[PDB]
């Protein structure tokens, strides 16, 4: 089984443009080289050439709808094509709005996949509940079967088909959820482990519980959408929406080590790394290196060591 | 059920006077506004006008006995009056010596209440075991039935009646206990979870265990006396007696979230916040904001989110 | 039962010479005074006078073989002599290469002892697997019965006899293990709790599990070899080989508190403290004080308090 890195230098899912540099900063930290030292064969697609839409007025409150919807249609066609060739897609972001295209394309080939969304946010606001309009806080909304028809058709997303149900996803890290989002997860009954559940159970029992909940009936492809701001700002400071009291460095590596060991990882997203959001140069380095470490962990590297 | 904020700008329980500014710094951080956004109706009594006692020589080694004993007699009459009107008292301190008056008044209306004392210290030295004389490290001593008559009558505290027994309180966070205090808790058999027990069990099992121990027989009013230095100096640096290896931000919010969910919180203290003890302006901001967050957590705010 | 502090100002087990100052920095922090306040009688042997070997060319890749092998032969004779007099040896290092002599001498008197190696590294590279040649990352190699004859005879270590088997040791803290080391621990089946197992189980269950594994059949002398870089660089920054995502201050004290409570501690090492590796003066102070605290914890001091 081979790996396929797909760079997604996109930022129109939020205000700050530095995220577009996430793919390159991750590559400069030696990501591909290090991944080639693991047990997998690594292929590097390169970065996607995102087509900008000049005339892109806000859809009501939704901003850059057409630029975002197009950028994701491209990504979805590339992930599906790589998934079609039996390779594990590894998407390096921009903003988390790229998960729409990452998961959509993936679910075309493995419609039975489940989603492990690591984030301090649920990113499940719809065009009608969002208060900012930033589409990086709405991906989950465009992906859920149950939320289909709950908001008006957004320009640029006609190609989108909600093919993943609320029972196929688990959240880990939540600590900053909007009122509408909380209402949505409770009504639809989306499984989650906010920081409260992590403190209550411990990361160990948390992973055991998300696997039994998602892989209890039958084993299936796993799509991990890791938002760097899932970890505490002390570890991943270079992100546009840091929330205090998050997952630790250790807890993050635990999550990935466990997903690795399942043997089911099929798709992976490393989102929201913004190399221009460091208070100090070292804060950017600390963030990048942590993202690279989490990515490697997903593909073999264990803290107990490794050997051939 | 309504909430009642009672400011207690008192500092004569220890050396440093900045604590008297704790109530105002907490209000400046938007405490009342934020509390009014929760599901409770919030009333703000204001700050107590503490009568200073000019001639207040040390009782043996005890300092400012009369000023402290008077200040607490006032507070006790106000908390009892608010408790008498079916409202939840929320006392913002100074030093922890104000817990004597906070709990005493509370126990007049709910003599069946239990106490969850979150602190890095036991604050159970008596006038005869204390080595500093600072009454903020002796409140528990003036409140316990079993410790009545174990030390001579201190001027200013004649109004005090030890109405809470050693079996009604649980400690969480302990990591700096004096020899006499350790002897006292072991002889009286006061339940506690020092940092050792938190590391052993995990905060989750710790709360489950203090609730079963205190609310096992019958459910009763809970009085939470939270000492800001209960959390690690990394979170609550602006306190006069910080000890390393304390509760985390996450663990602190867990404690309050769980007390909230019990539906039994009857009285609350937010003590030892000293807005003049910050190494840097941000350390003061970090401390205040954490105290405000813990207070809000006690009244509804959950990390998983909320909605109407 | 008495305690015996044996200073081991040695650094030839690695590049940086500051470690030779570890014993003195620890004494300057008031170690002996504080240890004399515990329930034990404390004896201070002083620092060993290490004989330097002028002509000491690398054995193949192994550096300072003869200087290290001699320094440890001395230490082994002193620890065995103190162990012979029924006292608990407390060796203050330099580099971890001194554990060879510390444990060897100890095992002469208590050949039934088990080893609790707290470190971010396994220090089990042999003269043929090591890539650096630094003997502080090879002690365990010269001590294991199963690894006898697996590498050529190193000058300076003829006196060495591997008397401890792979089933008598448990590792805690691992997060930076070499390929050969990982192969060695898995083939020999050495018990370990890397950071992954600590996150999975919690430090509490981790200690319960190492005690049942090592003291299940019969109770026996415990030799704790604590490498300061076992804790996160945030607590013990002044070490030559810091790895991120390590044990916390709390977790470290937990380990020692539990070993204390077993009543079986027979030998103890406080290694890799380098008072010249502080980014700032406070980082050195933070490291020393943490090492002193861990040492005291091993001899009585509990976070819940103490009394006579
Ligand atoms: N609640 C926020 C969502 S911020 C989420 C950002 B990120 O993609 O990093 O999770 C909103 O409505 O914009
Ligand atoms: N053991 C100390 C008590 S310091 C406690 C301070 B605080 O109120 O913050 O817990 C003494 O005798 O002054
Ligand atoms: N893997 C390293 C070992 S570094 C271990 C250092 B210390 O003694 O602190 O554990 C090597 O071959 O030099
Ligand atoms: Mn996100
Ligand atoms: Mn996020
Ligand atoms: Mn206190
Ligand atoms: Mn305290
Ligand atoms: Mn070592
Ligand atoms: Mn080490």
């Amino acid at each position: 089984k081979p790996i396929e890195i797909i760079g997604a230098p996109f930022s129109k899912g939020q205000p700050r443009g530095g995220v577009e540099k996430g793919p390159a900063a991750l590559r400069k930290a030696g990501l591909v080289e290090k991944l080639k030292e693991t047990e997998y064969n690594v292929r590097d697609h390169g970065d996607l050439a995102f087509v900008d839409v000049p005339n892109d007025s806000p859809f009501q409150i939704v901003k850059n709808p057409r630029s975002v919807g197009k950028a994701n249609e491209q990504l979805a066609a590339v992930v599906a094509e790589t998934q079609k060739n039996g390779t594990i897609s590894v998407v390096l972001g921009g903003d988390h709005s790229m998960a729409i295209g990452s998961i959509s394309g993936h679910a075309r080939v493995h419609p039975d996949l489940c989603v492990i969304w690591v984030d301090a946010h649920t990113d499940i606001n719809t065009p009608l509940t969002t208060s900012s309009g930033n589409l990086h806080g709405q991906p989950v909304a465009f992906l859920l079967k149950e939320l289909k028809g709950k908001f008006p058709d957004v320009p640029g997303f006609s190609w989108v088909t909600p093919c993943i149900s609320a029972k196929d996803i688990v959240y880990i890290g939540l600590r900053d959820v909007d009122p509408g989002e909380h209402y949505i997860i409770k009504t639809l009954g989306i499984k989650y482990f906010s920081m409260t559940e992590v403190d209550k159970l411990g990361i160990g029992k948390v992973m055991e519980e998300t696997f039994s909940y998602l892989l209890g009936r039958k084993k299936r492809p796993i799509h991990l959408s890791f938002d760097v701001d899932g970890l505490d700002p002390v570890f991943t400071p270079a992100t546009g929406t840091p929330v205090v009291g998050g997952l630790s460095y250790r807890e993050g590596l635990y999550i990935t080590e466990e997903i690795y060991k399942t043997g089911l990882l099929s798709g992976l997203d490393i989102m929201e790394v913004n190399p221009t959001l460091g208070k100090t140069p070292e804060e950017v380095t600390r963030t990048v290196n942590t993202a690279v470490a989490l990515t490697l962990s997903c593909f073999g590297t264990k803290r107990e060591g490794n050997h051939k």
